[PDB]
C-alpha cells in the first residue's frame, strides 16, 4: 500500500506530501474539498470580475519566516510589498494623532511602563515547552482583565484592544491573555512585531504557492472527506465518506484542529486531549473584502467600532476600492448588510459600499473556524500534547505550531517534523 | 552652645536648619560663601542686563517631587510650566524625524527591545538598600560599552547617549552604566521620566525659595568656611578659617560630597569611605547659557555634536534671546569662545552668538563639582555608607540622596532625615 497517507490538502498537508515523496515514500493525498490551500484560499472576487483575492490567509513576512521563504524562494514566487498607508482616520478619541502610531506623549509614560509588563509576562513563556507545562495559570485569564491591570489609557489602551481583537479573532472577553502573550513571544519577543510582519503579500494569489507545491505529488484525491482512522491492527487504516478504506504504514492528520472531532479514531485518542478537541478552540475571527465607492488610497483605521481594523486592500478603478475589515464572528453579522453600511461609516462617514465578500470558515464543516485562538483555560490545561503523535498517527498544521502558531509558516513547520518523525523510525 | 550646627547653606543645609529651630532647638547655620543656595543660584546676567538666570539647578516636577513641592506651596513660590519645544533641529543622521522624539518607525522594533532590557536591569535596583549592597558589579561598567550590547540602531542610540551625557554630565566613556539605571528607577523605572521631568522652573528664581527658607532661621553666619570638625571629646567642636570653634551636640555636614576632603574630621570617618571621599564623583556636567541673534522660539537640538542638547531657554527681545547646552567640563573649555560659536553653529548654522554666562562649579572650591556622578566602579564598593551617620556626625545634600540622587529634591530629602535622627535620640 503506502508508507503514508496525508489527510488534507492544505499547506501542512502538501509540504508533508511533498517531502515524503522526495524522501522516495509512496504517498497518498487525500482533500475533503474540491481544491487544494485550505485556508489560503485566493479566487476571483465576487463584487469585481476579473480580480483576484485572497479570502483566508494573505501576509507574510520573510525574515520572520524562513520556512515560508525558502518555498517562495524555491518556486521563484513573486511576492509584492503590501498595501504602504498613509491615511489615516481612527476611533481612537479627540487626543488620538492620526498617524500609524496614534499614541500621545500624554500618554508615553504609560506605554513604556505597559510595555515593559507586557514584555516582562511575555518572557516567562519558553516557546519549545508548550503552554501546558510551564505555570502559567495565572496568565490564561481573560484578555478584558488583564488589560485592566496595565492601567492604560484611553488612546493606548483602545488601540491595544483594537488590534488584539483583530488578531486574534475574539473580543476581549473571550480571549486569553496568555494567548496574547504567546504570539508576542512568537515574535521574538515583541509587541509591535506582531502587527509589522503583516507585510508581504503574494503578488498573484497563494494559488500560485499552491499549485508549485502539488505540481510534485503524484497522487492526490480531492472530494475525498476522511472519516475513519484505525491503527488496532498491524498497518494504520483510513476510511472515507462515499469510498473505500485507503491502508498504509504511517498517517498525517494535516486537518484543522476543530474538525479531528468528526474523525473516528481506533482506539480513541489519549483522554488529556479529548475535551478540547470535542469542544474545538474558540477562534471566531472573521474577515471581511468591502467594495466601496469613495474612498481615497491608503486609509488605515483603528478604533472601537465593531470593526476594530478596517484599511486599504485593492484599487479597484479610480473611484473604486477593495477594504479590509476584521472582526469576529460572534459580534458580528456579515449578512446584515445594514451593519456593515454602519460599521465602515462609523470610519468614514463619506463612503459608499458598493458590495462585500468573504467565506464563512467557521461554517464551513470542512474547516469549523478560521484561524486558531484557545478558548481562556484550555491551552494550559492541554497545549503541546495537541500536535503531538499518537502512535502512528501524526498531527500538524498551523493550529498546532508552537512556534508559529496560526500562519502559514507553523503549517510548514509543523510538516517538517512530522516528516522527520517518520523518516527517522 | 547650640543642639546642631549645620556646615553650609544650600538647600539641604536650610532645610535641616529650618526645621531643627521650629523643633524648638538651638541651631547655627555656617555658610562658607557670600549667599545662601550652593548650586541653586539666580543672579543677574552677565550678557543681559535685568535678566534674571539660574545658573545651577533650575527645573522641577511636582508630582516627581513632594518634598520640594510642599516648599512651594508653603511659601506661595511661583512656578510656570518650563519652555515648551516647537521647533526641532536635530543631529541625528538623516533618518531621524523633527520632533520631540526623533526616532523613525524602521528603528521602533529595537527600541521596544532596548527599552525591556533597559528597564528589566533597571528592575534589579532597590532604592534603599544603597548601591553597594546589591550584586550590581556587572552593571557598574562603562556607559558606552553598556550601550553597545544594546544594539541599537543610528538615530536611537545617539538620541540615548545625548541626553545620557546631558544627564550625568559626563562622556559616555566615563559613565557608569549602574548610575544612568539608578536615575532610571528614580523615576518610578522611567526612562522617559528622566528627561519628561525638567518640567516646571520658579518664575522669580531659585533665590525667591531661598529667601523664604531663610526668613526662618535665626543664626547664620556667611564667610564661614569650615576647616575642622571634631567630636572626640564629650561635644563636637568646629573649628573655621579665620576664626574661633563653635560647640554643638550635633553637627550636620551639608556640603558637597567632593569638598569633604578639605575638612579636618576627629577622628577619620570610617576606613570604607574614605577612598572616594578623596578621588570625589566623576560629575563634570557643564551648564552655559548662550546669548544669541537670529534663533527662532521653542528650539531644540539633540545629536552628535559636543553639546548634547542645545534648547530654548529664554526670549530677550524679538531678535534676540538664551539658549541653553549642556555638556561637560572634561571635554569642553568653556573660555574657547571660537569653540561655543562651532558647537552652536553645528546645529543652527544661521544663528549669531552674542555672549556666553555660565559658573564654573568644578573649579570653585566651595563646590569642586557640579552635579554629582560615580565614577566606573565608585558606587558599587561604597555609597549607602557615604550618606550615612558617623557618630554625631550627620551627612546630607542632593550628593547622598538614594532616592532622588542629584535633585533639589534629594537635597531635601536627606535633610528631613538627618533632622529625625537627631529628634530622635
Ligand atoms: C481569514 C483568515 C486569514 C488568515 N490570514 C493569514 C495571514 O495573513 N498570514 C498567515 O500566515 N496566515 C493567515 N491565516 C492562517 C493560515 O491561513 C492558516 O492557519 C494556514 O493556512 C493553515 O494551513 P493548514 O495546512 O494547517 O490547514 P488548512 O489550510 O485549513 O488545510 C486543511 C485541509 O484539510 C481539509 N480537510 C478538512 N477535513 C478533512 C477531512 N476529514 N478529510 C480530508 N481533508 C479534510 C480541508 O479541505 C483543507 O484543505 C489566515 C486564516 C484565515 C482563516
Ligand atoms: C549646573 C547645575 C544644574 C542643575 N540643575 C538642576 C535641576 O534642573 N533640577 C534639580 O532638581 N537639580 C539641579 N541641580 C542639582 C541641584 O542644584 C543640587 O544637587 C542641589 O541644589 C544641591 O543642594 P545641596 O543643599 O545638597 O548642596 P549645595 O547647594 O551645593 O550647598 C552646599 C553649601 O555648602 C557651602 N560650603 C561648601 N564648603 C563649605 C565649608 N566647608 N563650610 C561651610 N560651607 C561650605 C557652599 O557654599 C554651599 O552653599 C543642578 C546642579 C548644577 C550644578
Ligand atoms: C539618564 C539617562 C537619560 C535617557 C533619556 C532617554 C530618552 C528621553 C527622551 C524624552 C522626550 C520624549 C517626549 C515624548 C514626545 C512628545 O511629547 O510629543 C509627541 C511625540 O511623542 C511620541 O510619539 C512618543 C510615543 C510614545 C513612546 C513610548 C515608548 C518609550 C520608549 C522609550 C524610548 C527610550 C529612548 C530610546 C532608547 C508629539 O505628538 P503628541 O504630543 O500629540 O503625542
Ligand atoms: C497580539 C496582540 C496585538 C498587539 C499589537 C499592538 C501594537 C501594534 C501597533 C503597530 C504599528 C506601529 C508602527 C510604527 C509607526 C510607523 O511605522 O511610522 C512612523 C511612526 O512610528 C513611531 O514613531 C514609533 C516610535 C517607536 C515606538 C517604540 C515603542 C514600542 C512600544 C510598544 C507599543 C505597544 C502598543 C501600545 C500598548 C512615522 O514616521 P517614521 O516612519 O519616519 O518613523
Ligand atoms: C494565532 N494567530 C493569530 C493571527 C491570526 C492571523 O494569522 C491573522 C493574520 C493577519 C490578520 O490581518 N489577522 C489575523
Ligand atoms: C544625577 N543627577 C543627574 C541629573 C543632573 C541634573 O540634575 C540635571 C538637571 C537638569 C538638566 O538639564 N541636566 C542635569
Amino acid at each position: 500500500m503506502y508508507d503514508a497517507i496525508v489527510v488534507g490538502g492544505g499547506f501542512s498537508g502538501l509540504k508533508a506530501a511533498r517531502d515524503l515523496t522526495n524522501a522516495g515514500k509512496k504517498v497518498l493525498l487525500l482533500e475533503g474539498g474540491e481544491r487544494l490551500g485550505g485556508r489560503a484560499y485566493s479566487r476571483e472576487s465576487r463584487n469585481v470580475p476579473g480580480l483576484r483575492v485572497e479570502i483566508g490567509g494573505a501576509y507574510l513576512h520573510r525574515k520572520h519566516h524562513p520556512r515560508l521563504a525558502a518555498e517562495l524562494d524555491r518556486y521563484g514566487i513573486p511576492t509584492a510589498a503590501a498595501s504602504e498607508f498613509t491615511s489615516f482616520r481612527h476611533r481612537l478619541g479627540p487626543t488620538a494623532v492620526d498617524q500609524a502610531f496614534p499614541i500621545p506623549g500624554s500618554e508615553a509614560v504609560a506605554v513604556e511602563a505597559a510595555t515593559y509588563t507586557l514584555l516582562r509576562d511575555a518572557h516567562r513563556i519558553d516557546l519549545e515547552k508548550g503552554l501546558e507545562n510551564q505555570d502559567l495559570e495565572d496568565l490564561d485569564i481573560p484578555l478584558n482583565e488583564y488589560v485592566d491591570k496595565l492601567d492604560l489609557p484611553p488612546v493606548s489602551r483602545q488601540f491595544l484592544l483594537a488590534w488584539a481583537w483583530n488578531m486574534l479573532g475574539q473580543p476581549a472577553d473571550q480571549a486569553s491573555a496568555l494567548w496574547m502573550l504567546q504570539l508576542v513571544a512568537a515574535h521574538h519577543y515583541s509587541i509591535l512585531g506582531v502587527v509589522l510582519s503583516l507585510d508581504e503579500v503574494f503578488s498573484n494569489g497563494s494559488a500560485d504557492l499552491v499549485d508549485a507545491m502539488s505540481q510534485e505529488i503524484p497522487e492526490i484525491r480531492l472530494q475525498t472527506v476522511v472519516t475513519g482512522i484505525d491503527q488496532s491492527g498491524d498497518v494504520v487504516n483510513v476510511t472515507v465518506k462515499d469510498g473505500h478504506a485507503f491502508q498504509a504504514h504511517s498517517v498525517i492528520v494535516a486537518t484543522p484542529m476543530n474538525t479531528w472531532r468528526r474523525i473516528v479514531f481506533t482506539p480513541a485518542l489519549p483522554e488529556r486531549r479529548r475535551s478540547v478537541i470535542e469542544e474545538g478552540h474558540g477562534g471566531q475571527g472573521l474577515k471581511i473584502l468591502i467594495h466601496v465607492r469613495g474612498a481615497e488610497a491608503g486609509i488605515e483605521c483603528v478604533g472601537d467600532g465593531i470593526f476594530p481594523t478596517l484599511y486599504d486592500y485593492c484599487e479597484v478603478s479610480e473611484s473604486e476600492r477593495l477594504l479590509v475589515a476584521f472582526t469576529d464572528s460572534g459580534s458580528f453579522d456579515p449578512t446584515d448588510i445594514g451593519a456593515v453600511k454602519d460599521a465602515v461609516l462609523y470610519y468614514l462617514p463619506e463612503v459608499e459600499v458598493l458590495g462585500i465578500d468573504y467565506h464563512d470558515w467557521i461554517a464551513d464543516p470542512l474547516f469549523e473556524g478560521p484561524w486558531v485562538a484557545p478558548r481562556v483555560g484550555q491551552f494550559s490545561r492541554v497545549h503541546k500534547e495537541l500536535g503531538e503523535p499518537a502512535g502512528r498517527i501524526h498531527f500538524v498544521g498551523s493550529d498546532v505550531s508552537l512556534e508559529f502558531p496560526g500562519y502559514i509558516e507553523g503549517a510548514l513547520e509543523t510538516a517538517e517534523c512530522a516528516v522527520n518523525a517518520i523518516l527517522h523510525s
